[PDB]
Order: structure tokens, then C-alpha cells, then sequence
């Protein structure tokens, strides 16, 4: 290893089994040994297999995970189909009705009937695949000397421990490049190394013709799903260095003695493949089984030195791409305290500003640690809510893991890519890319269902040439693209576009014309479907203006409203975000149009849902300007509904049925034109003190701060960043540590929820680097995409440094500030575009740069931008006159 001293570790001075796991379970969590799972036990993964180490003296424990062991879908029934029901959608005539019944005055509709999804076997979900067992067979766990880590910067997991005289070692990690998990295990003295190694599949899911059998140095375990078909292999091949190895007297082990050090090289696979309708690779058993044999057998030949080298090189290549200094203290610190110690710390108000700055940015590197774990360029699917990580395993949805670990696109897929790119890990979005294109399929199958929008050719016509996809929150790896059996919280079609606001954000920091062409094919069919599918003018209760119809905000309030700000906000930011694409490629459809002879009426459709006029001016530019998202009601709030008066209250002084009367809804559906979007900024700031309005409201009664789940804090971090207010901000990461944090440093709901260690780490970044707003001088010019220097800096963080996040425009950002001003910036351009540049932290006017021509430009606000053009591959230093 050499010198690791410099290196970020999560560290505990004893096992999983003697680690505080007193923090609330959660649901599906009552059975102790899972709960101690969830809150003790360290993560590694691959982007595709996983481990999570107890670090157990004599029985050790590595909970194994494959990112595709997912029940359900094809093969599950005889009728698999997405979970669309026919007779529920009435090829969208459910849907007009409905939306009749609102254009036509009615506040509210029953929805009940826009359902699908009611198999829970078809559903499915994810399975924990099981755990490897390494026996070591001690007579007593009494040790001395005992440490278990994680170390963040090599993408590794350590155990160390003397029993009777003798230290013991191992580490763990999964290779991307060799696609392979490794556990090397070593004993100080020859002969001491003795253990039995086995991997039983998880007992709780259903399965047909499982084996465990042994051939030599290998281990294999395989089967199909009972539930569906799904075939599974694993396989561990035991490599003694240059000891003995024997079968286990079981036939279901391997068993090393008298050794002193072997590897062993563990892989697995099943034959998923996103491929709709099959979704599968065609495989036979013999097929997966020699594939995976071969993944053992190619490692082994590399060897343990080769495999390590190429990982750490792999892993450390995206890792190390960020540096934070907040002045933390680390592993190797005089007073050094472990992991568990300092987060107890923390929670008691004990914790020295070094600990509570170690803390800080410990769980903040995490969420890019985890990233890297769940979420590789050629993982088959993103990371889950959980990320790729799970003890619980069931056939059924709804079953023995909460929310099924599944793609849950109301909030929690979305934020698991806030950081992606801003904390400079860009390429590792592109399986939620491939994933969002992968719902155009079965989505068009929904889209035709439920809103009469019909694909003709679906197989061969382009993603970009259909007639709209849809999809709602709950989402697997099989295109269960139907709603919920249950609308409150089952019928969300805004959930489309808000996760093509994570994919255009793909292009929208890296400039890539590749992207660019990707993008704009999913917006251009989204937006088709929106404008001529789903939205209308709004009767009465929603005023004047384009809605898309029958809404649920998630998830309070009443059911089936004309509109909301939820949905006419998604709409807005994805109408926004398609004609930026098609400027970009010269609007070769013609498709951006204007706001000439632009009105709500020229959505007239007759009876059988047609428009009434073929020629009106439907366009993307007209539609955006009809929506009218943001509206502030009568307690200064952003409304979340537009019949709303007071906040929780209608106008006429009536609460509004199933507002959370506390005010700290765990969702803030109706402020997401303020964070991750683009239509509330500080500089499009006439809706801003609304905003704050409405986040001090959801996060404070009175003075006194108010807890909520690990993600709801984590979206609301991000939101008071983009208000600007740092010291707010950071009132709320301190929350989210205290009250969300497992001592492993999993976020949590309860249970574990991965959601809110990512919304962490793009929480940060928002504190210290904005790039969504645009800025206009007082000349009328525009600067879309301008890059803001610290922008919601806390007075706690007085003086820091960070290195490697990244700007809109792809630009590369270090910053260095001292006495709550910036005193160097460095960007690098890698791709040529002009630079504007906002220093909040000190105000930009104050700066010079070099390498440079540099005007400043200033707005209304009084606020300057340093302009200045750029040459891919130069960094330009800006730093105080
Ligand atoms: C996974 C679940 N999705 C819905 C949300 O309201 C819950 O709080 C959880 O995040
Ligand atoms: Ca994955
Ligand atoms: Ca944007």
C-alpha cells in the first residue's frame, strides 16, 4: 500500500457486530442483523458487483451484491407488459375525460381510475444476492491490534487483527478494468491462514435449480430466479500463493489450510440485458457460466499485483479528480478518532471545528465514493435507492426491501445524479442516460395507453421521431413505465421530463456534440408528447394559462388538480431545455417557433381529442411562454397549487385537504424552478424572497430548525444554495449529519436510503460553485450559463480550497478563499468558450486574470461578471487587484 497517510478513510476500532447501530431502523428493518447491516458495514462495488464488510474476527461476512439480480418483468407471467392496464388507460380517453371534467371549472377530479402495475410479482425488485462467508473458525473472537477501514482514495476495504499472537489482514475491492472482486487474505505467520469459504445465495427469493458445487480451485453457485427465470452465476476461484486447498466436507465450501496468504478472485453475472421486450442476452446457463469463468480465470492470470495496480490507477484516476480543504483533521491526525467516535461526537455537539470539518468532508467525498461504487460507464443500470448495495432480497414488490431498492424517479433518481457532474464525474452518467433512453420503448407502449399517443412502427422509429414516451415514479430494471396502482403517489408522468433535465445536464456541462444529438432526440419526443398530448388550457381554478391536467403534488395535498407548479415547472425547465438543443444544432425541425398569434386556445381539441386547428401556433417557444409556472400567494409563499391562498389554504380561507399541516412536508415539489432548475435564480430574482418564504416555511417553525428524512434534507441544502443564503445552507448539512448519518456514513430515511448521500455532495458543490443562472448586464446582454464563484459560502467555512469541480460550458473550477473572500480562482477551459465569471465571495470587478483581454460587466443588481475568451486546455488564475 505505502504511505496512506494522506488518503480518506472511513476507520472503526472494532467489527460490524460491536458498532453502534442504535439509530432508527426504519421499515423492513425490525430484523437485527439486517438493521446492523445498513448502519455498520462498509461499501465497495464495481459499478456492477458490490460488498459490504463486517469485518467479523472469526466468522467474516462480505454481503455480495450484482447490479442486475432484479425479480420481475418479462417471464414473471404469461402477460408481462409493463404493467400498462388497457382497460384502466382506454388508449387515453380516461385521461381526456377527466381532464374535461377540469377544464370545464372543476377543482379537483377522481383519478382513481389512471392506474396500472397491480402484479407485484411482475413488478419485482431488487435482490440482495447473498453474502461470502470467509470461516475462520477461531475458538474465541478475544483480539488486539484491530482496525477495519475504507479507504475513500484507493477504493478499498481493510480488516486487521492479532489473535493469539498472529495478525491477520484482508482487503477487498471490485475492479472496473478486470471486472472482478478481489479479496487478498494473509496471515503473519506460514501455516496460520486457515478458513472455510462459501457463498450462499440469499434464502428469501425463490429459486429453481440452484447448485453449489466445486471443481477444483473454484466455487460456483448458479440457478435462475424462481420468479422469473432470470439466470444467476457466481464464482470464487481460491489462488494459494506459490498451503493446501480441499472441498469442504460440506461440498458447498472450499477450504484453505496451512496457508499464509492467497487471493481470491470472485465474479458473477446473470443474463439481463436492457433490451426491450425480452430483456435478456439470449444466454444459455452453460453460456453465463463459462463467461464468468472466464472473468476468475483471465484475473488470476493478470494476478493479484497487476488487478490491484490497474483498480487503484482506475479508481483513483476519477477519485482524485476533487480536493477539499476545510481546514479537517484525517485517519492520521494526532487524536485521530475513529469514524463512529467522530460522527457520536458531532451528534453530541462535542466535536472540535477540525472534527466537524472532517465529518463535513468526509460524507461529502463519499457521495463521489459511492458514485464510483454504483454508477460506472458501462454498468448495465444506474444506481438504485440504494445504489447498488443490499442485505434484504424478496420475489415481490412491496416486499422485505423498502421501495423495492428500486428507480424511483419523483425525487430520489434524480438526486443520485445532482453531483454527477458538477463534482466532475460526468462519464459516470451515462448509464442513467442509456437508462432514460431505454424507457422510450416501453414508455410509448404507456404513452399510447394512458394518453392516446401512438408510435406507429415502434421498433424502428427513432428515439426523437415517436409520438412521446411516458413514465411514472416507480421504475425497474424491465420498463414498468405504467403508473402505480395507487395515484397518490403511483401517477407522475412530470416524471419524464425531470430526469431529462439530469440528462441534458450531461450535455449541458460537457459541450460533447455526441451528447448533443442524444439529448435533443429524447426532448424532441418528450416535448412533442407534452405539447400535443398532455397539456390544455386550464379551467378556472387554475387561471389563465396552459396546465398539463389531471396532477398529484408529490406527495400531499389533494388528488387530480387542474395543474400544479410541480408539473408546469418540469414542463417549463424541459420546453427550456429543448430549445437550447435545437439552437444548438440550428433548429433543423423548425420545432423552436415563436410567441407570434401564441394563446391557450390554440390547444382546442374536438371530442375524439384531435385539434381543432391544424395550423396554430403550438410551438415549443409558445407553449413555454403559456405555462406561467410561478405564482407567489397571499403568506408570500411560491404556490404550490394555483388555487392556493394562503400556504396549506385555499383562497377562500379553507385549508387544502391533505396539506401536511405541520409545515414540513418531506418534498418540495413545487419549488423545483428554484433547485435543480433555472426559472427562480439570483438573478431572475423576482420570485426568490417567495422562494426563501416558501423553504423557511418547510424547514422551520419559528426560529428552531426542523429534522426530516436524509433526502429531504439533502434537497433542501441544495435549495437554500441556490438562494444564496450559505449560513442557512449550512444549518442543513449540520442537520443532515446529525439526524441522517448511520455510523457507516450511509444516508438514511429511515432505513438507508442512498439518495441523500449524493444530494449531499451536490449540496457542497452548490455552496461553492453555481453555473445554472444567467446573467444580464444592464446593457441587455446576456450571459447564460455564467460561472459563480462561491455563491452561498458559509461564515463556518471562513477560509478553505477546492479543487476540480466543474462549470456549464465545461470549464474546470479551483477556488481558494481566506476571511470569507475568495483570493484565487483557477479556470480551465476545456472547451474554448468565453468565459463569465461572478465572484460572489468578493465581487468580481475586485479581480484580475491571467494566463488577458478581461471586461467586466455589470447588471442592475449591481453585480459584475469578469468576460474574457478562452483557449481549450488554458487555465486562466483570477486573483484580487
Ligand atoms: C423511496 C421513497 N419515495 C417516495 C418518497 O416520498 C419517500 O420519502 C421515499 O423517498
Ligand atoms: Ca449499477
Ligand atoms: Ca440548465
Amino acid at each position: 500500500d505505502g504511505d496512506t497517510s494522506k488518503d480518506d478513510w472511513l476507520w472503526y476500532k472494532q467489527p460490524a457486530s460491536q458498532t453502534d447501530a442504535t439509530a432508527t431502523a426504519g421499515g423492513n428493518y425490525g430484523n437485527p442483523d439486517n438493521n446492523r447491516w445498513q448502519q455498520t458495514t462498509l461499501p465497495f462495488g464495481n459499478g456492477k458487483i458490490g460488498g459490504t464488510v463486517w469485518g467479523e474476527v472469526s466468522r467474516e461476512r462480505v454481503t455480495f451484491n450484482e447490479e442486475t439480480l432484479w425479480t420481475g418483468g418479462p417471464g414473471s407471467s404469461t402477460s408481462y407488459n409493463g404493467g400498462n392496464n388497457e382497460t384502466k388507460g382506454q388508449n387515453g380517453a380516461t385521461l381526456r375525460a377527466l381532464n374535461k371534467q377540469l377544464a370545464n371549472g372543476a377543482e379537483t377530479v377522481n383519478p382513481g381510475n389512471l392506474t396500472g402495475g397491480e402484479n407485484a410479482a411482475e413488478q419485482g425488485n431488487y435482490l440482495n444476492w447473498g453474502d461470502i462467508y470467509l470461516d475462520y473458525g477461531f475458538n474465541d473472537t478475544t483480539v488486539t491490534e484491530y482496525r477495519r477501514d475504507l479507504n475513500l482514495s484507493k477504493g478499498k476495504a481493510d480488516v486487521t487483527f492479532k489473535h493469539d499472537g498472529v495478525t491477520y489482514t484482508r482487503e477487498y475491492f471490485a475492479s472496473n478494468p478486470d471486472n472482478v472482486m478481489v479479496a487478498r487474505l494473509t496471515a503473519s505467520k506460514a501455516g496460520k491462514l486457515n478458513f472455510n469459504v462459501s457463498m450462499p445465495t440469499n434464502t428469501n427469493y425463490s429459486k429453481t435449480g440452484e447448485t453449489t458445487t466445486v471443481k477444483g480451485d473454484t466455487l460456483t453457485v448458479k440457478g435462475a430466479l424462481g420468479n422469473n427465470g432470470l439466470l444467476y452465476n457466481s464464482q470464487i476461484k481460491v489462488v494459494l500463493d506459490n498451503g493446501t486447498l480441499s472441498e469442504g466436507s460440506d461440498g458447498a465450501s472450499l477450504k484453505v489450510s496451512d496457508a499464509k496468504a492467497v487471493t481470491l478472485y470472485i465474479a458473477a453475472a446473470t443474463d439481463y440485458k436492457q433490451k426491450y421486450p425480452s430483456y435478456r442476452t439470449g444466454e444459455t446457463a452453460a453460456e453465463v457460466n463459462t463467461r464468468v469463468a472466464k472473468v476468475v480465470q483471465d484475473a488470476a492470470n493478470k494476478g493479484y499485483t497487476a488487478v490491484k495496480k490497474a483498480h487503484i490507477d482506475d479508481h483513483s484516476a476519477i477519485y482524485d479528480r476533487v480536493k477539499i480543504d476545510l481546514g479537517q483533521s484525517g485517519h492520521s491526525s494526532d487524536g485521530a478518532v475513529a469514524t463512529d467516535a467522530l460522527l457520536k461526537a458531532y451528534q453530541r455537539g462535542s466535536a472540535t471545528t477540525a472534527q466537524k470539518r472532517e465529518l463535513e468532508t468526509l460524507v461529502y467525498k463519499y457521495g463521489r465514493y459511492l458514485t464510483i461504487g454504483s454508477s460506472r460507464e458501462n454498468s448495465q443500470l444506474p444506481s438504485n435507492l440504494q445504489g447498488i448495495w443490499s442485505v434484504t432480497a424478496g420475489d415481490n414488490a412491496h416486499g422485505n426491501t423498502p421501495w423495492g431498492s428500486d428507480f424511483h424517479m419523483n425525487v430520489n433518481l434524480q438526486m443520485n445524479y445532482w453531483p454527477t457532474y458538477s463534482a466532475n464525474m460526468g462519464e459516470l452518467a451515462e448509464p442513467l442516460i442509456e437508462y432514460v433512453e431505454g424507457l422510450v420503448k416501453p414508455g410509448r407502449v404507456t404513452a399510447k395507453v394512458y394518453a392516446g399517443a401512438e408510435t406507429t412502427n415502434p421498433e424502428t422509429t427513432p428515439i426523437g421521431e415517436g409520438e412521446g414516451y411516458m413514465a411514472h415514479t416507480e421504475n425497474t430494471a424491465y420498463g414498468w413505465t405504467a403508473p402505480g396502482q395507487s395515484f397518490s403517489w403511483g401517477w407522475s408522468p412530470a416524471a419524464v421530463p425531470w430526469i431529462l433535465q439530469n440528462v441534458y445536464e450531461a450535455y449541458e456541462y460537457s459541450g460533447d456534440p455526441a451528447l448533443l444529438d442524444r439529448v435533443y432526440a429524447l426532448l424532441k419526443e418528450e416535448s412533442h408528447f407534452y405539447v400535443n398530448y398532455m397539456l390544455h388550457k386550464a379551467g378556472s381554478s387554475s387561471g389563465d394559462r396552459l396546465t398539463t391536467g389531471v396532477a398529484y403534488s408529490p406527495e400531499q395535498g389533494p388528488l387530480g388538480t387542474d395543474g400544479n407548479t410541480y408539473e408546469s415547472s418540469l414542463v417549463w425547465q424541459m420546453l427550456n431545455d429543448a430549445i437550447e438543443a435545437a439552437k444548438a444544432k440550428g433548429d433543423p425541425d423548425g420545432l423552436v417557433g415563436n410567441t407570434t398569434d401564441c394563446s391557450a386556445d390554440n390547444w382546442a381539441k374536438n371530442d375524439s381529442g384531435n385539434f381543432t386547428d391544424a395550423n396554430a401556433n403550438r410551438s415549443w417557444s409558445c407553449a413555454k411562454s403559456l405555462l406561467k409556472p410561478i405564482e407567489v400567494g397571499d403568506s408570500g409563499q411560491i404556490k404550490e397549487w394555483y388555487f392556493e391562498g394562503a400556504l396549506g389554504k385555499k383562497k377562500d380561507g379553507s385549508t387544502i385537504s391533505g396539506y401536511q399541516a405541520d409545515n414540513q412536508h418531506r418534498h418540495m415539489s413545487h419549488l423545483l424552478g428554484l433547485f435543480p432548475g433555472d426559472l427562480i435564480t439570483i438573478d431572475n430574482s423576482e420570485y426568490m424572497d417567495a422562494a426563501k418564504t416558501s423553504l423557511r416555511y418547510r424547514c422551520f417553525k419559528g426560529n428552531v430548525l426542523q429534522s426530516n428524512t436524509g433526502w429531504a434534507i439533502g434537497q433542501r441544502i441544495n435549495s437554500w444554495a441556490r438562494t444564496g443564503d450559505g449560513n442557512t445552507t449550512y444549518q442543513l448539512v449540520e442537520l443532515q449529519l446529525k439526524n441522517a448519518m448511520y455510523a457507516n456514513l450511509f444516508d438514511y430515511h429511515a432505513p438507508f436510503q442512498i439518495d441523500g448521500n449524493f444530494g449531499n455532495t451536490s449540496g457542497v458543490d452548490e455552496m461553492l460553485l453555481q453555473s445554472n443562472s444567467t446573467f444580464t448586464d444592464t446593457a441587455g446582454k446576456k450571459y447564460v450559463n455564467y460561472t459563480n464563484i462561491l455563491p452561498a459560502l458559509p461564515d463556518a467555512w471562513a477560509g478553505g480550497s477546492v479543487s476540480g469541480l466543474v462549470a456549464r460550458g465545461n470549464f474546470t473550477v479551483g477556488t481558494t478563499w481566506k476571511n470569507g473572500k475568495a483570493t484565487e480562482v483557477r479556470l480551465t477551459s476545456n472547451k474554448g468558450k468565453q468565459a463569465a465569471v461572478k465572484i460572489t465571495a468578493g465581487g468580481a470587478q475586485n479581480y484580475e486574470v491571467k494566463n488577458v483581454n478581461a471586461k467586466v460587466v455589470t447588471n442592475a443588481d449591481g453585480a459584475s461578471l469578469l468576460v474574457f475568451d478562452t483557449t481549450a486546455g488554458t487555465t486562466y488564475t483570477i486573483t484580487k487587484k
